[PDB]
């Protein structure tokens, strides 16, 4: 008959204990700001539906980033804000600031802390084994907190990861499709960047949950100690799904679809064809062996999981024997 309903195996019921106003951003009041405090400077890059700015803040000169929100739906707006508050102060997300409107356009934009990055495109080429591992426990804290106050970053991915790497200083981005998780709510499945949707999204299982953020680190991961960029590389979501069936196998995945009683698109029928699952030796070749380790390759293949119940949680992650020696050096503070 239908699909059958999934929960968190952690965090489950952590909103339905918090005050409403907490989850309930459509009632949030926002206090706006005016952008003349602000002057921008330069422009540093576009979202999906933003500009971003650097920006001085006259007042006390300090510079600062501006987001200009131009978004097609509007209540994202206060969904962004509201979980932006909630998480200010946490390891590793970005610090919102202040949140303005132009006094002509009336455009809203959000006002950050700033953060120097270098693009991943050039970053990720230096990262030794150790700085990887330094770095993914560096986004794993941004998950299990964000997590832990009920939200689902959704769109995980290196663009969404601003690494001052000078400073070893890192910031989780871009909450604009972010959501609060509630057990039972069926969400929508066009989330997240192609390379990095799970295959909950590619086969459209909608009661999804944080999970899925586990996912598309694990495929941040497997692009960086295999130096393949993306690691999954679909013409389209369906065959981005092919891409993966083609490496963890099409035997864990018609387990899945059967697991969940998913209702699996006609168009895939005739693509998934039979796939074994691939060792993970298959990937590593003399230009990468250098970052490729038993501790990692037992990591990433506990976070690629079709089923989203048996991926590791942030914690669980953060607790795996690849993270020991980041963990003992954070202890001895160095
Ligand atoms: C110094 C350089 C070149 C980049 C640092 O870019 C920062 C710094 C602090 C804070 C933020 C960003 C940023 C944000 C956002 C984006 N970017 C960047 C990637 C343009 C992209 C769109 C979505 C978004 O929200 C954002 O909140
Ligand atoms: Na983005």
């Amino acid at each position: 008959s239908g699909p059958v309903p999934s929960r968190a195996r952690v965090y489950t019921d952590v909103n339905t204990h918090r005050p409403r106003e907490y989850w309930d951003y459509e009632s949030h009041v926002v206090e706006w700001g005016n952008q003349d405090d602000y002057q921008l400077v330069r422009k540093l890059g576009r979202g999906k539906y933003s500009e971003v700015f650097e920006a001085i803040n006259i007042t006390n000169n300090e510079k600062v980033v501006v987001k200009i929100l131009k978004p097609v739906k509007k209540k994202k707006i206060k969904r962004e804000i509201k979980i932006l508050e909630n998480l200010r102060g946490g390891p590793n997300i970005i610090t919102l600031a202040d949140i303005v409107k132009d006094p002509v356009s009336r455009t809203p934009a959000l006002v950050f802390e700033h953060v120097n990055n270098t693009d991943f495109k050039q970053l990720y080429q230096t990262l030794t084994d150790y700085d990887i591992r330094f770095y993914m426990y560096e986004i794993l804290k941004a998950l299990d907190y964000c997590h832990s106050m009920g939200i689902m970053h959704r769109d995980v991915k290196p663009h969404n990861v601003m690494i001052d790497h000078e400073h070893r200083k890192l910031r989780l981005i871009d909450w604009g499709l972010a959501e609060f998780y509630h057990p039972g709510q069926e969400y929508n499945v066009r989330v997240a960047s192609r390379y990095f949707k799970g295959p909950e999204l590619l086969v459209d299982y909608q009661m999804y949950d944080y999970s899925l953020d586990m996912w598309s680190l694990g495929c941040m991961l497997a692009s960086m100690i295999f130096r393949k960029e993306p690691f999954f590389h679909g013409h389209d979501n369906y065959d981005q799904l092919v891409r993966i069936a083609k490496v963890l196998g099409t035997e864990d995945l018609y387990d899945y679809i059967d697991k969940y009683n998913i209702e699996l698109d006609p168009r895939f029928n005739d693509i998934l064809g039979r796939h074994s699952r691939k060792r993970w030796e298959r990937f590593v070749h003399s230009e990468n062996q250098h970052l490729v380790s038993p501790e990692a390759l037992d990591f990433l293949d506990k976070l690629l999981r079709y089923d989203h119940q048996s991926r590791l949680t942030a914690r669980e992650a953060m607790e795996h024997p690849y993270f020991y020696t980041v963990v003992k050096d954070q202890a001895r503070m160095g």
